[PDB]
C-alpha cells in the first residue's frame, strides 16, 4: 500500500512578504488571549448551532466576533436576496483574468454584506483528472496554468472586497465516489476509510499543486483540506501535503480548515498542520469534538506544544486582518437553516433567545450585469457554418429542448439544485447558491423574436419528437438545447452519485438534435453542462449549422445566450477542456468499485501528468474540439514571433504568545448556560482524563506522536521554499515572447492568444500551456502581444533534488489559437 | 314527442333595405348562369379537396372564383402567420361595442389577405343555456341583449373589412353531447338521430333568436344552421326555424349554409330553406352529395322549383357583392391541410397539378395591439382588498400554477388545442387558430419584476405543493394561476367530451390556492377558463386578497394580464355570466344519458327564459359574483335618473322570380374534355337517365308525399305581422323612451365605468330584471358625464304566441340603472307607451 512519509514540525507563520503587517497585528492580539480563547478561534461550534455553514465562537472579551464561513464558490449558499454567478468552469471558458477578478469582487461584496467573514471558495481541486468527475465544474480547467491564474484572480477579487477566500479542496479529491465512508455506505459500499489518492511527487508538483502555489502567492488567507487520503494519510492530517508541501515549500501563511467531517484526530491533525476544525464536532451534532475541549486538554497535558496552538490562532487572525475583516465586521444577518424572520438563536437544538435570525438584506447591487457579461463571454462557439449571429429577421424560430425552459418546481425547487429539470444554469451540491430569479433561454429568445415581430415557440418535452419534427419542418431556425449534469457526492440524480455515469447528453438529447436536424437545414445546438459531452453522433450532421457550449451560466442564462446569438456580444470564449470522440479517449478512469477489500479504495494516478489534452496528444488521439478551441464572429491572424533572453536558510524558533495557566482556569464558567450540541473550549473539571472522555486518553501517547512533531527549534528552509508560492527565484522572468495579433475579419472581437512550451525529454507532454490573454481588437486593428516565461515556466520538478530544475533537453515555444492550431514556433535559447 | 310544424314556401330574397344594390347585382349575374353553374354555388366540392375548410367550385365562365370558407370566430384556422385573438366570451367581458367592432375588423383584414371569402363566425349559438356547455366560450353571453349587440358589432367589423361573416350556429345547439350520431357512437352511445332541442315559441323569440335578429339587422351575409334537431326536425332542414323565423320573420336576405355533416337531404333541405351544402359531400369524402348532381336532377325532374335554386344563387351572390368580396378576390394563398410550400392541388386524393399550395403570407400587421388591449379590457377584477395594482416594489413574487407557464409541446403542440397544458389562452375544437407565439403570464410577470430588480420564480406543477408552500412563505405576493377548459364535442380531454364534466378548477386548482393561501397573506388568484368556475372553497379565504377572471386571451395573454396587475390598464371588464355557489344553483342540466331509447335524446328547455342570472333571480339564489359584476381601481357613482317619452311596410311579397333558363338534361352531362378528380363533388350528370345519374335508392319513390304542402308554391305570400323588415318589422326599432343618468368618477385614477340599464317588464312569469342597454365610458378622476340611451318598442315587448307578434303588455314596467344586475341604486317607473 502507498505510504505518506512524515514531515515535522508544522511550520510556524513568520510575517513573510505581503503578510508582515497582518502577522504583527495577529501576534499583538493573540498575545493577549487565554488558552480557551485561542482554542475558540480554531473550532467550529457544531453543525447548525449558529448561522453559517461553519462558525467559530470568537473571542468576546477581545471584541472578535465569531467567524462565519459560508459556501459557495459561485455565490452565497443557503441565504436570500443574493446573486447566482456562473460556475468556475465558465470563468475558465472566458480565458479572462479580469472577468475572474470582477466576479470575485462581486461575490466578495455580497458575502461581506451578509456578515460572512470567509467564503468557502474558489476551487482548484478537483483539478479535473477525469471528465466525468462530479465536481470539476466548481473549479476551472484540467490545465494547471489556466486554472492557477484564474483561481488567483478570483481570490484577489474576493479578498480585495474584504472577505477571506478559501482555496479548496487541498488536495487530490479528483472524484466523488468513496470520498466519505458514510456516503459510500448509503450507496451500498462498505469501506473503513476514504479513497486514497496515490500520486508520485513529480505529478503532484507539475499538476495538482501548481494552482495552490498560485493561490498562496496571490495571498489566499485560507485553504480547506480534503476528505480523501493521499497515500493512505487523511487530507486533514497529512503532514506531507500540509506541513511539507503547503507550509514549508509553498510558504503558506494563512490557515488550513478541515472539510466538513474531514477532521479525524485531535492531536494527529494539530501536529500535521491543520489550523481549524469545521463544522466543529466529530460528526454532525455529536456534541463531541476532536478539538474544542480536547485541544485545551492536549495543550495542558503537554502533548500539543503551546507554540502549535499559538500558531493556529496567529494564522487565523493574520488572515482575518489581511483582508481588513475587522473593519467590516457584523454578525451574520441571515440564517443558513431557515428563511423565517424569527427563530431560536441556536437552530439545531432550537435553544437560546427567540429573536431575529433573518434580516433579508438585499446584497445583489447591480451584479446581474457582470453575471450576464460573464455568461456571454463564456459561451464557446464550437461550430459555426455561417449560421450565427442571427439577424432577428428569422421568420419563425423553434426553441427545442427541456434545457431551454423553466424548472417546473421553480428555479430553486430542487434542494441544493439536486435535479436536472428545465434549463441547466447550476449544478448540484454545496457549490450552489439560491437564484434570485432565473432567465431561461426560452424567455430571452422569445422576447428577442417578439421585438422583431417574428413567430416563435418553445417545445420543452424531449420525448415530444412528433411535435418537434412538425415544428422543425416549418422553422427558419431551430435552436436545440441539451445538457449533462453532475455534482457533489451526497446527492444522487438519476443514479449519478455525484460523478457522471457517462458523458452522453441527458434527457434524450442526442435523439432530440437528430429529430430537429433531420428536418431544419439550420439546426443550432446549445449545450449547458458541467464539462465535455459526446457530440459524435450529430456534430457533423449537414443540417447542424452551429454548436455552442454555454457551461453553467447562473441567473442571467437566457440573456447571456441571446446576447451572443444575436450578435450583441462576439463570442471570445475558448474550450477549457478537450471534447473527445469517446469516453475511452480520455483514459483517466474513476474508481467505481472496491479494489482493496473493505479497506480504503486505492486510486493510483498511474497516468502521471497525462490528463485531458496532455493525454490526447500523447496517444496521438484527435479530439473533435481541442483544448483552447473556440470560434469567433471575426477571424484573427498571429504572426511575427520574437524571442528575447532577459537578464533565508533557517527559520526562527517557534514562538509562544501569551501565557498558559492551571486546569482550573479552563473549567466551564459558572454563570454560563451550556447550549445542547454546542462545542465549547472548556473542561468539565480539572481532571483532564474525565473531561476529555477519550477512550484512548493518555495511552501510548508518545508513540502516537511522530518524531519532530514537537520540535520548536529553528528549521532548514527547503530549496524550493523560502518565498510565497515557492522560492522567489522561481518567478524570475528569463525570456520575453512577442507576436503580432491582427483582427482580419469585419467584427470587433476578442482574441485569445495562447503560448505553449515543449520542455523536452521522453516523459514530457508535447505541448503545455504557459501564458494567455484576452485582447479586444476592432476590424483590421493590430496589437503586439508580449509576455514572459519565468524560471518556473521552464522547469520540471526533480525528485532527487527536491527542487525545480530547467532540464537540459532542448525546449520550444509555440503561439497560436488553440493547443492544436499553433502556426508560430521557435527553438528557445538555453537559459538556466 | 316534440313536433316541428311546416312553414312553406321558402321565402325569396327581395332586395330588402341595405341589400338593394347587392340584390340587383346578384340578379344580373345569376340571370347569366346555367343551372349547373348555379348548383356549383350551392355545394362544397368535398372534404379537403381544395384549400379551405369549406370550398365551392365557383363559376369559372363568369369569372367567379370558388368561395373559400374558413374557421374560426377568433382568427384564421389551420393557416400560418395569422393572429390568435381572445375568445368571443372575452369580447363579452369587455362590454365594449367598439372593441367588438375593432376585433372584427382586424380578423376580416387577416381573412381577406389570405384569399378567404367567408369567415365561419362569429357565434351566438350556443347562447349559454348551461354553465358547462362545451362551446359557450366561442359565443358571448347567456344574456341575449349583451350577446346580440356584441355579435352585430363583430359581424360589422368583419364585413366592413370585406369578408362575409357567418352567424352560427342556428339554432339551439346548447350542448355538445349527442350533437352528432357518429360522434356519439365513438363515445359508446347508440342513437339514430341527433339531440333534439325542444323549446317553446316565446322562449325562442325572447332568448336564442334575439342575437340572430341583431345579426340579420347588422347585415350579416351568411347563417350556419346547426347539428341538433329542433322539435325533432334537423337544424338544416327545419322550415320553421329557417323559412318562418329566419327568412320570413327576421327577413334574412343572405344565405344559409350547413354545418359540416349537418346536411341530411337534398329535396327536403332545399325546400326547407338551406342555401349551401358544406363541405359538400354526404359524409367526409364519400364522393356522394345530397346536392351537386342531385340538386341539378331535382330541378330537371320538377321536384325542386327553378325559383328555389335561383334564390339560393341570388342569396350567395348577394352576400358576396354586399361585402364587396369581388373587389378583393384572390384564390386562397394557403392550404388548411399541409404547411408544405408545394403539394398536389387536391389534397385529399393527392391529385391535380403538383404546384404551390402555400405562399406563407404574413397577414398579422400590428394586430397584437388590439389583442393585447382587448385581453386587458376583458380581465374581470372579481375581488380586490386593496391588493391591486401591484407597484413593482414587491420584493419577492411567487408565480404559482401550471396555467402561468408554457405548454411543453409548444403553444400549438396540441392539435386543435385539444389539451389543457400550460397557460390556457384558447379552448379546443374548430373555434381555434394557430398562435403565431404565446406570451405566458410567467414570461410577462417575470419580465416586469426584473425590470424593477425584484426577485421572482414560477412553479408550474400543481402537485409540487411542498415547493409551493415553501415559496409562498417567503413571498410578498403569490400570484396563483388556475384554469378550466372545454371545447367542441369531437375532442375529449380527460374524459370531458366537449362539454365540461364539472365547474371545478382543473389540475388541482383548489388545492393549489389553499396551499398558497395557507402560507402568503397576499395570495391573488387569476382564472383562465371557458366560463364560470366554482369558487366557494377559497374566495372568502382571509389570505386571498384579489381574484381575476381573464377568460381566453389569445396570443398576448401574459402582457394583457401584466398591464392589468401593474395598473397600466385600470380593469373595466364586467362578468358576462353568473358565478354561482354550486353547479345546482344554475339548474339547466345537460342531457348526458340516452332518455329516448336509441332514438334522438330529447333536450326539453323546461326552464324557459330562466337561464344564468334570470334563473338565479327567479329562485332568489345569491351568486358569489353576479352577472354585470366587475371591480375597478377607481370608484363610480350613479345619480340623476331621468326618463323621457319620445314621438315615434308591405303586407304581401312579390311572386317567386326565376333568372335565366333551364334546358335539357343533356346540357348538364359531364363535359367530355374534363378529368374528374377523385372524391370531388360536381354539379353534373353521368347520362341523361335522371334516375341512374342520381343513384338515389329513393329516386321517384312516393315523391309527392315527401314534398310538404306549400313547398313548391311560388305565388305572393302574406307578410308576417312581426316581419317585413330587417331583424323584424321596423316598428320594433322605434325608440319610445330616452333614459339618462350621470356617471361620475369619484376615485383617484382614471378608469372606465360600465353603466348597465335593466328593465322589469312585469307579469307573473317574467324575470325580475333583464338587461337592455349598456356602454363603457372612460372617466378621469372627478369627471362626470351624462349617459343617455333609448329603449325601443322591442325592448319593452314580450313575445305573444297568439298574436305571433311582439306586444308591450299592460303590466307596469320599471327601468333600473346601476353597476351590476344586483347593484341597482336608481329606479324609475315607466309610463304607458305602445
Ligand atoms: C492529552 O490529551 C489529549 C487530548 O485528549 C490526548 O489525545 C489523545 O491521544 C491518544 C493517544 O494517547 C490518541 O489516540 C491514538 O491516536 C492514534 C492516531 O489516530 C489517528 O491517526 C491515524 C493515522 O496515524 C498516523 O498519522 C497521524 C498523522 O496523520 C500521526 O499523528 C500518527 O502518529 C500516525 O503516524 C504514522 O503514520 C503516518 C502515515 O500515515 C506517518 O507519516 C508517520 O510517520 C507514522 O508512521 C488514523 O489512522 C486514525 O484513524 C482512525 O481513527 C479515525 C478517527 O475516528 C477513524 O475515522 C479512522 O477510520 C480510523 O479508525 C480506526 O482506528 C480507531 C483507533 O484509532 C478505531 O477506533 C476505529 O474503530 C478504527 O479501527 C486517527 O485519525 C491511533 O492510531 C491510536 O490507535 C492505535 O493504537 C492503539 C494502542 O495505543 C490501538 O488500540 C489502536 O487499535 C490503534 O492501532 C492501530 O495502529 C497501530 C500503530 O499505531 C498498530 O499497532 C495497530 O495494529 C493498529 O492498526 C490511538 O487511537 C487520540 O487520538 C488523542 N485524542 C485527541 C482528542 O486528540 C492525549 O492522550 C493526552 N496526553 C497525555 C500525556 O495524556
Ligand atoms: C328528382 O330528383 C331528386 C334527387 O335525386 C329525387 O329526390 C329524392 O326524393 C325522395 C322522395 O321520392 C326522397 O326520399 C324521401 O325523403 C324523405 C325525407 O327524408 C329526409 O327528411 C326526413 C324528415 O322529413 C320531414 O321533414 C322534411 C324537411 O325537414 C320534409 O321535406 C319531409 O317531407 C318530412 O316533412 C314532414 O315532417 C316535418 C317535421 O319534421 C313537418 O314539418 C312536415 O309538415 C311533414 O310532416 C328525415 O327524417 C330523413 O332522415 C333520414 O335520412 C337521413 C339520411 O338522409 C338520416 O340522417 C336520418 O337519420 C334518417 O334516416 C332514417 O330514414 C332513412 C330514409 O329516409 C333510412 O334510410 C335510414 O337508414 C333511417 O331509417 C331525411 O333527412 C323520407 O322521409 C322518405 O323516407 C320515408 O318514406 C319512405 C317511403 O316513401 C320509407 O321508405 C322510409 O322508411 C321513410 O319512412 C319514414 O317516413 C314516413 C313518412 O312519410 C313514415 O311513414 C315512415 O314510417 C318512416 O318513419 C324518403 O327517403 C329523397 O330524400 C330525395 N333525394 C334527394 C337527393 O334529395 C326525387 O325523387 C326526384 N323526383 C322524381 C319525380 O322522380
Ligand atoms: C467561545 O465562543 C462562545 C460562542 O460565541 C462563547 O460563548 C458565549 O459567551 C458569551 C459570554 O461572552 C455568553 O454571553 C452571555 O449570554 C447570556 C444570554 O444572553 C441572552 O439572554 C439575556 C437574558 O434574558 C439577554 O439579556 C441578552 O441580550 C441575550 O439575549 C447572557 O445572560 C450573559 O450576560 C451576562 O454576562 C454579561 C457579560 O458577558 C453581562 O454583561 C450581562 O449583564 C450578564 O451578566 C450577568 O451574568 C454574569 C454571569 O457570568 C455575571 O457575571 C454578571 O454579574 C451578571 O449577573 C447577574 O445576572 C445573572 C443572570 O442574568 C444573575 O444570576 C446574577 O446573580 C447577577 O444578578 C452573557 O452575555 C453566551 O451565552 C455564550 N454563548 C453560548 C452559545 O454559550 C464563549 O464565551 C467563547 N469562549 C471564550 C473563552 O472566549
Ligand atoms: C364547378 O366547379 C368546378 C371546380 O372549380 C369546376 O371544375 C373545374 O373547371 C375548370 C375550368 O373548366 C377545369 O379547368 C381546366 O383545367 C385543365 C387542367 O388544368 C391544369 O393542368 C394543365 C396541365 O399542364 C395546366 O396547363 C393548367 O394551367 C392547369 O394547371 C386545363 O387543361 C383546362 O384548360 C383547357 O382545357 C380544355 C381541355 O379539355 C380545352 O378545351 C381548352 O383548350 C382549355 O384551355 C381547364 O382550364 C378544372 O379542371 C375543374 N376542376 C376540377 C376539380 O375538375 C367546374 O367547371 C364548375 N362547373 C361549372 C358549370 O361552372
Amino acid at each position: 500500500l502507498a505510504f505518506s512519509p512524515p514531515f515535522y514540525p508544522s511550520p510556524w507563520a513568520n510575517g513573510q512578504g505581503e503578510w508582515a503587517e497582518a502577522y504583527q497585528r495577529a501576534v499583538a492580539i493573540v498575545s493577549q488571549m487565554t488558552l480557551d480563547e485561542k482554542v475558540n478561534l480554531t473550532t467550529g461550534t457544531g453543525w447548525e448551532l449558529e448561522k453559517c455553514v461553519g462558525q467559530t465562537g470568537g473571542v468576546p472579551r477581545l471584541n472578535i466576533g465569531g467567524m462565519c464561513l459560508q459556501d459557495s464558490p459561485l455565490g452565497i449558499r443557503d441565504s436570500d436576496y443574493n446573486s447566482a454567478f456562473p460556475a468556475g468552469v465558465n470563468v475558465a471558458a472566458t480565458w479572462d483574468k479580469n472577468l475572474a477578478y470582477l466576479r470575485g469582487q462581486a461575490m466578495g461584496q455580497e458575502f461581506s454584506d451578509k456578515g460572512i467573514d470567509v467564503q468557502l471558495g474558489p476551487a482548484a481541486g478537483p483539478l479535473g483528472r477525469s471528465p466525468d468527475g462530479g465536481r470539476n465544474w466548481e473549479g476551472f480547467s484540467p490545465d494547471p496554468a489556466l486554472t492557477g491564474v484564474l483561481f488567483a484572480e478570483t481570490i484577489k477579487g474576493i479578498q480585495d472586497a474584504g472577505v477571506v477566500a478559501t482555496a479548496k479542496h487541498y488536495i487530490l479529491n479528483e472524484q466523488e465516489h468513496f470520498r466519505q465512508v458514510a456516503e459510500a455506505a448509503g450507496y451500498g459500499f462498505n469501506i473503513s476509510d476514504t479513497i486514497s489518492s496515490n500520486v508520485d511527487d513529480k505529478t503532484i508538483h507539475e499538476m495538482y499543486l501548481w494552482p495552490f502555489a498560485d493561490a498562496v502567492r496571490a495571498g489566499v488567507g485560507a485553504i480547506m483540506c480534503s476528505y480523501n487520503q493521499i497515500n493512505n494519510s487523511y487530507g486533514c492530517q497529512n503532514s506531507y501535503t500540509l506541513n511539507k508541501l503547503l507550509k514549508a515549500e509553498l510558504g503558506f501563511q494563512g490557515f488550513v480548515m478541515s472539510d466538513w467531517g474531514a477532521h479525524h484526530s485531535g492531536v494527529g491533525s494539530a501536529l500535521a498542520g491543520l489550523d481549524m476544525s469545521m463544522p466543529g464536532d466529530i460528526t454532525f451534532d455529536s456534541a463531541t469534538s476532536f478539538w474544542g475541549t480536547n485541544l485545551t486538554i492536549a495543550v495542558l497535558n503537554g502533548t500539543v506544544p503551546q507554540w502549535r496552538v499559538d500558531d493556529m490562532a496567529v494564522r487565523i487572525m493574520a488572515a482575518y486582518y489581511k483582508v481588513g475583516r475587522d473593519r467590516l465586521y457584523q454578525p451574520p444577518n441571515f440564517s443558513s437553516w431557515t428563511r423565517d424572520e424569527y427563530g431560536f438563536k441556536y437552530f439545531y437544538p432550537q435553544e437560546g433567545p427567540y429573536e431575529k435570525v433573518n434580516h433579508f438584506v438585499n446584497v445583489q447591487r447591480n451584479h446581474s450585469e457582470v453575471i450576464r457579461k460573464l455568461g456571454a463571454d463564456s459561451t464557446v462557439l464550437l461550430k459555426n457554418n455561417n449560421a450565427l449571429p442571427l439577424t432577428g429577421k428569422e421568420r419563425k424560430v423553434a426553441i427545442l429542448g427541456e434545457d431551454a425552459g423553466s424548472n417546473s418546481y421553480g428555479a430553486n425547487g430542487c434542494s441544493d439544485r439536486g435535479c436536472d429539470n428545465g434549463t441547466l444554469a447550476m449544478a448540484w451540491g454545496s457549490g450552489t447558491a439560491e437564484f434570485p430569479y432565473l432567465v431561461t433561454p426560452e424567455q430571452a429568445i422569445q422576447a428577442e423574436v417578439l421585438k422583431h415581430k417574428g413567430s416563435v415557440y418553445a417545445i420543452t418535452d424531449n420525448w415530444a419528437l412528433s411535435q418537434v419534427e412538425t415544428l422543425a419542418k416549418q422553422a427558419s431556425v431551430s435552436l436545440v438545447f441539451v445538457n449533462s449534469d453532475a455534482g457533489e457526492g451526497y446527492i444522487s440524480v438519476d443514479g449519478n452519485e455525484g460523478d457522471r455515469n457517462n458523458l452522453t447528453l441527458w434527457k434524450n438529447g442526442d435523439n432530440l438534435i437528430k429529430a430537429a436536424a433531420n428536418n431544419c437545414n439550420n439546426t443550432i445546438v446549445v449545450i449547458h453542462s458541467v464539462g465535455p459531452v459526446l457530440v459524435d453522433e450529430w456534430y457533423d450532421h449537414p443540417n447542424v449549422t452551429a454548436i455552442l457550449w454555454a457551461g453553467l451560466p447562473g441567473q442571467e442564462s437566457g440573456n447571456s445566450l441571446a446576447d451572443v446569438l444575436y450578435g450583441r456580444v462576439n463570442p471570445g470564449a475558448k474550450s477549457p477542456f478537450t471534447w473527445g470522440k469517446t469516453r475511452e479517449a480520455y483514459g483517466d478512469y474513476l474508481v467505481r468499485e472496491l479494489n482493496n477489500g473493505n479497506g480504503a479504495p486505492q486510486d493510483d494516478f498511474s497516468e502521471g501528468v497525462f490528463i485531458d489534452y496532455r493525454g490526447f496528444d500523447k496517444r496521438n488521439e484527435t479530439p473533435i474540439y481541442e483544448f483552447g478551441h473556440g470560434l469567433s464572429y471575426t477571424t484573427f491572424n498571429y504572426s511575427g514571433l520574437h524571442i528575447q533572453v532577459l537578464n533565508a536558510t533557517e527559520t526562527g524558533a517557534a514562538p509562544t504568545f501569551g501565557q498558559v495557566g492551571n486546569a482550573s482556569d479552563y473549567v466551564y464558567p459558572e454563570g454560563l448556560t451550556r447550549i445542547s450540541k454546542f462545542i465549547y473550549p472548556w473542561l468539565n473539571s480539572t481532571d483532564l482524563k474525565a473531561s476529555s472522555g477519550d477512550p484512548y486518553y493518555g495511552v501510548d501517547t508518545a508513540e502516537h506522536v511522530p518524531e519532530g512533531a514537537t520540535d520548536g527549534s529553528p528549521q532548514p528552509v527547503l530549496p524550493a521554499g523560502g518565498g510565497s508560492g515557492g522560492n522567489p527565484r522561481l518567478y524570475d522572468e528569463l525570456i520575453r515572447v512577442s507576436v503580432t495579433v491582427k483582427n482580419t475579419g469585419r467584427v470587433a472581437g476578442d482574441a485569445v492568444p495562447q503560448l505553449y512550451v515543449s520542455l523536452g525529454g521522453p516523459n514530457e507532454p508535447k505541448v503545455v500551456l504557459r501564458k494567455f490573454d484576452r485582447l479586444t481588437l476592432k476590424p483590421s486593428e493590430e496589437t503586439v502581444w508580449t509576455t514572459t516565461l519565468t524560471r518556473r515556466d521552464l522547469s520540471n520538478w526533480d525528485v532527487a533534488a527536491q527542487d525545480w530544475v530547467i532540464t537540459s533537453y532542448p525546449k520550444k515555444v509555440h503561439v497560436g489559437s488553440s493547443s492544436r492550431q499553433l502556426p508560430l514556433h521557435a527553438a528557445l535559447p538555453k537559459v538556466q
